[PDB]
């Protein structure tokens, strides 16, 4: 009887704010698992890509497992939020068959491990810490490289390569384009990938959105993964009130060591200099607005609704504050 209950929830896999957290307990912590299974069925990807059942399983419940249970926000949960929130982004009406099966798939499998086997602190902490994982890629991009790695390599455990019965040119074209989005969501090439979008906005052409070249098309694609992984002060508030919550136990998690060593400790790192709510309006104000706003301009009028919640959504949070 509990299968059914997720079976309704899942109903709402379609829609922006789903209830994620409810499907996360009622899955046995098996979020990320049973919203990509949902996913590709509802796609028909298993079908089109001739993806065994037996195989997608197995692998998602690797990939799962490969999330850490201890790290409040960058676990399975966030990433099956943000798969979820690239699946209704893909299926605005402004992208209504630009993108082929095989884009879809990338940018769906990509935000499935873009943060897979994440330890709970930043690049810049690694790079301050002169981590293990920062020597390996020479402080560049050194998590997201890591998360692809991760994601790259599950494919090889028994079972597991779902990738198994693409063409050559398929794999090579769809390492690529997970590879090109993934690194995408390295937070310093924000401002550059936006500023390019804005470009993008600036000379874009209709029919529904036309592009033809891989460079116009990967590019819509990362800053949708970029949109759904900054995508929570878009949901409804109860959810996006969670997911701050989360993020700020990690952070100040994260500062209790950064005070620890003796770093001077991060910007709203210091659980002594919390200020939250001032946090998610400047983090709105200057990061998600105008990411957002832009966005929605590409796809006008098909994200009104996103950032009409979105302005409701800091208008509370400035509510907040004297
Ligand atoms: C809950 C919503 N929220 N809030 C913040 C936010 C928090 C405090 C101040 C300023 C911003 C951040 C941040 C710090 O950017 C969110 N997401 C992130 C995305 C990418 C990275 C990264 O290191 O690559 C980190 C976090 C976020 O989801
Ligand atoms: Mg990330
Ligand atoms: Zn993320």
């Amino acid at each position: 009887e509990q299968e059914d209950v997720l079976a309704k929830e899942l109903e709402d896999v379609n829609k922006w704010g789903l209830h994620v957290f409810r499907i996360a307990e009622l899955s046995g912590n098996r979020p990320l698992t049973v919203i990509m299974h949902t996913i590709f069925q509802e796609r028909d990807l298993l079908k089109t890509f001739k993806i065994p059942v037996d195989t997608l399983i197995t692998y998602l419940m690797t990939l799962e497992d490969h999330y850490h249970a201890d790290v409040a926000y960058h676990n399975n949960i966030h990433a099956a939020d943000v798969v979820q929130s690239t699946h209704v982004l893909l299926s605005t009406p402004a992208l209504e068959a630009v993108f082929t099966d095989l884009e879809i798939l990338a940018a769906i499998f990509a935000s499935a491990i873009h943060d897979v086997d994440h330890p709970g602190v930043s690049n810049q902490f690694l790079i301050n810490t002169n981590s293990e994982l920062a020597l390996m890629y020479n402080d560049s991009s050194v998590l997201e490289n890591h998360h692809l790695a991760v994601g790259f390599k599950l494919l090889q455990e028994e079972n597991c390569d779902i990738f198994q019965n693409l063409t050559k040119k398929q794999r090579q074209s769809l390492r690529k384009m997970v590879i090109d989005i993934v690194l995408a969501t390295d937070m310093s090439k924000h401002m550059n990938l936006l500023a390019d979008l804005k470009t993008m906005v600036e000379t874009k052409k209709v029919t529904v959105l036309l592009l033809d070249n891989y460079s116009d098309r990967i590019q819509v694609l990362q800053n949708m993964v970029h949109c759904a992984d900054l995508s929570n002060p878009t949901k409804p508030l109860q959810l996006y009130r969670q997911w701050t919550d989360r993020i700020m136990e990690e952070f100040f998690r994260q500062g209790d060591r950064e005070r620890e060593r003796g770093m001077e400790i991060s910007p709203m790192c210091d659980k002594h200099n919390a200020s939250v709510e001032k946090s998610q309006v400047g983090f709105i104000d200057y990061i998600v607005h105008p990411l957002w706003e832009t966005w929605a301009d590409l796809v006008h009028p098909d994200a009104q609704d996103i950032l009409d919640t979105l302005e409701d959504n800091r208008e509370w949070y400035q509510s907040t504050i004297p």
